[PDB]
């Protein structure tokens, strides 16, 4: 692999609902974003049946949830604007149908939510600059003016908080390196300069909060194995040394907090299977990875279920979307194998690939 | 003190909205429910003042979030029945008014969310056995019928989620011990036999969830101290032993994690100071006790700003509510010293005291 | 049981040879002191028989490994003066005989080992203060003059070194709290005063180090459960608050580390059998209490093995020596029960009882 | 760097005496094994000086401290066999001269401390496998005859023992990967077959113990770049994933464990000066490197004194023995910069290079 590789992106975008049912989100071979969602909250449920939203789309979407339990997709449109979606009322199936957010767009929409209830939208815009929008009221659509916080970037961005309240945002930059930056203060327009932190990166970014509230971020290295680095104090300033784990991955990794607090990541493997590692006691260090079954054809996405049972989708070698997932709430749980959510066939409509 | 003491407990509930400014609830002179909130977000912001649900109570309020963003408090009619309270809309200050949930109680109501966004209410009956109440659908005002879970109650109940989504509820018991009694399948009605902690307390319980899932209950002993328990797998039933710290307290404990994931507690102390105590580093030791300037009249109530920050109410000597907080977000912050909320006075209508 | 009591002492010194044997030492009913070693280095070995030393004493025997492997026994004689007793080559049957150490002595002698390698030895003397004696070179029979370091004492002293080297000693005083005091410089002839660590106890002072460096103290407190302390810092200054564990204890406790790390601590428990309690991940929590087999009429006195494994002795309702152990090196290890150590009786020769 | 590499070793060999006391070993331009040491133990004391013992060899001296407390040295002969000498008394300087052990080696030797007091040495042997030969009792003059536990070595070989007793051997393979080899009963010569870790190594391997018992290997990989795995369990069969460390090396490490009870790894770096790097918490994560001012010309030799001071050896560009040293007991102190132990010069003799 080369230095500018994005690694395989996943091929749906997930959420939990107010009630904690699981909803996925991806592109059709139609150009269109259809969704599926599970009756009930466990991973062992019927699942509704595929669904679409009218419109030609030309990104991945992101959904999150509205501090209202609302769910909002965010998609760039032919046009190369962004547009949203939203459900009008939590946990149903009536949308907004797609409303436009304007702007330039040039990767993937990446959301996160101000810890004053307040969605945040981050892009890559047409300069190649970090732009963001913002609701001015949470959970209501009334939105921000787009605004620069300038950059130079390669891969799509990845949002989080911090414990503090902070929004920090990652994105790899134009010597490959990760780049951030982030709010100086909790829930406000008021951003630091952007910082390096000094690694090649041929994925996305993945970032995850750790018990403790330091953030960690995860990403394929040049020599196409996982790496990671962690905040090592109450600031976004001082980060660990990288450090790299043995093993090539061939999609962007996954990161997901366990039952017990501890980490694990899943990533499809140089055998094009998937791959789970896991922190094996607090704070590391991390097992050897070990192998589902079965050739699978996007990174993985992770999520949790109502129970804290971990949840698995991938695209299969059919163009499918499959799941699986822990039979039990354990962290030694057993798993399920490979199982299908049919009725479309998805495309990875990823901007930056 | 008397082994079926209850110690002095808060004389607010607090929450936190959908776009986490913390409103409180209090009974007045009037023998009405009133409320005020923060205008924004931060610890340091102007609050709104005082505002007056009608109608005589008789029990101390409990408020919660729903899972779509709007409060809903709960209390004791004068019918000694329960009834509720909601905002009609998530960040707003417009409510439903009084509904009636009938039933026959003799306790505070206990309110918890499920995992499946389903509000869930506990009480002690009319015949001293802890009786439930639900949400049939999340975040709707649409309930169950009432159902009985059995026991002999002598504390107003406490419930939490566990890590893998069971309701499990604790309560004092006939013979002074804490007792216990679980959901067996996450947000299902479908529960254990009650068992016994095996330590008298002289307080309402208090529960709180560590990082890594596991619950943790703060209690007074029979010697006036602070006593917790904590579980020790990934079960309902096994639990380390009970540890007591030195100090004696003069009212019920309040627990928060701080921002490093570790866990404060908040009690009145021997001098009717607010007293406060850390855990030092992961999973303990815990500090000495220190101690906050000002005789209080109740014991603390304990929350979180948007940004971390933890904040505490207490009645002062003026029977007025006060609050101080942290300055920053950190373990380490510095607090303010006591601020009033001016505007009423209140009283403590706890059912058991 | 009332403040000043002090619960029952082991009823045996015991050592690690050089080839790390272990090895017992205790009085006999002619006032002697005995021992008997394991003839090779594992809990099942066979044991070499009850060995006297000539000479009558008046107190229990203390010993250590000085640092050039060969052990040492301090006990009080008739004439209430220190002697002492070694080895004349490690892992040898040789010993020199008692030879005086002088002094008026009214504890138990309480051996330690300095991190330069040097022994030295701190009792109450005739004039309850505590004194010290020490080789001044090491592993050598030079001993200095006997000085001392004030304070009026209530138990036998018990001493551990810091991580950093600084020896540290802890006592009851007059008031029943346990205090301390330390050496300001490692291995060095230059102390602190005394400080209160502000609890009643009512057995002698258990210490032992944590992994981590941090020293952590034990002892039976007023309502005859066990309580423990410990350092929070780099320091001999800054220290926990206490905390008791439930359970009512009727001997000294026995601290020991684990194989993973982690502390154990044994005691005879109130129905007079041995109780044992160890913690249940880092730092804690304490798991209840297990109970084996068996009326016991001492404290346990616990080591361990070459291969790490757990070895607990105690008198027997017989007046014998009695042990178990862990039959394979794991914290979950079954346990062995009570065999008899046979050919002489002991006495709780223990000066402060 | 080619996968075969064998990073620059370490200059002298250290130990701490029975008083604590450091005393180095290397080999001068004389070809002789001359040595020196600290005359009071800490690192601020005077050395006694340069003292030659008589004889040219033609490896690295190995030296470890007899469970008796007097030092023993290990070293090749022009003959190609072991030799060995031994202070005839702990803490003197007063050696019996070398003494023939014989076999036919072909690297370095490793001495290892038994867990039963005895002495083991490991060496490739001239059939390129490892060979082994003990005390047969513990620090005495008498030794075993060798014997082969086979394999087929390209690195010297590193030992230390597990938290349960066990002796375990690390040595590079053919397929310069990481292969281990271990006794499957505690100081027993019953051995298990040899086991892969699946790592190529460009350095000797060196083994450290974390406080929780778990052997931890550091090694430089194929990349340049620090790398180590771990034990995850009570067993030498299960162990982490490979992780590397972001930064070029260009020597062996040296791993110490602090004060705190947290590993440091220290290793000249790209730029020729020494590099620092520590666990930030409770295992890892790493903190970036830090350089101490100077060109050095050999790996670093870390040691700890009698107060848990660290200090460092290394090689000067004017080919002499240089230290420096933290001024304070503690995980944050300060450090001495690099200063002079003058008298002779010294020459790597390290067999395998
Ligand atoms: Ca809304
Ligand atoms: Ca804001
Ligand atoms: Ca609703
Ligand atoms: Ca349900
Ligand atoms: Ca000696
Ligand atoms: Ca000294
Ligand atoms: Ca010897
Ligand atoms: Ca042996
Ligand atoms: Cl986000
Ligand atoms: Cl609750
Ligand atoms: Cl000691
Ligand atoms: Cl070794
Ligand atoms: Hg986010
Ligand atoms: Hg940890
Ligand atoms: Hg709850
Ligand atoms: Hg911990
Ligand atoms: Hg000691
Ligand atoms: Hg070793």
């Amino acid at each position: 692999i080369e230095n500018s590789a994005i690694a395989l992106s996943g091929i749906v975008s997930v959420a939990n609902n107010a009630d904690n049912r699981l909803e996925v989100f991806g592109v059709s071979t139609d150009s269109a974003v259809w969704h599926n969602w599970q009756t009930a909250p466990l991973p062992n449920s019927s699942w509704a049946g595929w669904n679409k939203f009218n419109g030609v789309v030309t990104s991945k979407p992101a959904v999150h949830r509205n501090s209202d339990g609302r769910l909002e997709v965010f998609v760039r449109g032919t046009d190369n604007a962004l547009w949203h979606n939203w459900q009008t009322a939590a946990d149903t199936n009536t949308w907004s149908s797609w409303q436009p957010l304007y702007g330039g767009i040039t990767s993937n929409p990446e959301v996160c939510l101000n810890s004053d209830g307040r969605l945040e939208v981050f892009v890559r815009g047409s300069d190649n600059a970090l732009w963001h929008i913002w609701q001015t009221a949470a959970h209501t659509n009334s939105w921000s003016n787009w605004k620069s916080l300038g950059g130079t970037l390669t891969s799509n961005p990845a949002a989080h908080l911090n414990a503090d309240g902070r929004i920090e945002v990652f994105a790899r930059g134009a010597d490959n390196a990760l780049w951030h930056i982030w709010q100086t203060a909790a829930h406000t327009d008021q951003w630091s300069n952007w910082q390096s932190l000094k690694s090649v990166i041929t994925s996305d970014p993945v970032v995850i909060n750790n018990c403790d509230g330091r953030l960690e971020v995860f990403a394929r290295g040049a020599d196409s194995t996982l790496r990671h680095i962690s905040q090592i104090g109450s600031d976004s300033v001082s980060w660990s040394n990288w450090q790299c784990l043995d093993g090539v991955i061939t999609s962007a990794p996954a990161a997901v907090k366990n039952i017990s607090g501890q980490l694990e990541v899943f990533a499809r493997g140089a055998d094009n299977t998937l791959w789970r590692t896991w922190q094996t006691s607090h704070n590391g260090p991390w097992s050897n990875w070990s192998s589902f079954t079965g050739i699978i054809a996007s990174a993985p996405t992770v999520a949790k279920n109502s129970d804290g049972r971990i949840e698995v989708f991938v695209l299969g070698l059919d163009k499918a979307l499959w799941h699986l997932w822990q039979t039990t709430s354990s962290t030694t749980s057993s798993w399920t194998t490979w199982a299908l959510i049919g009725g479309i066939t998805l495309i990875d409509a990823s901007v930056i690939k």
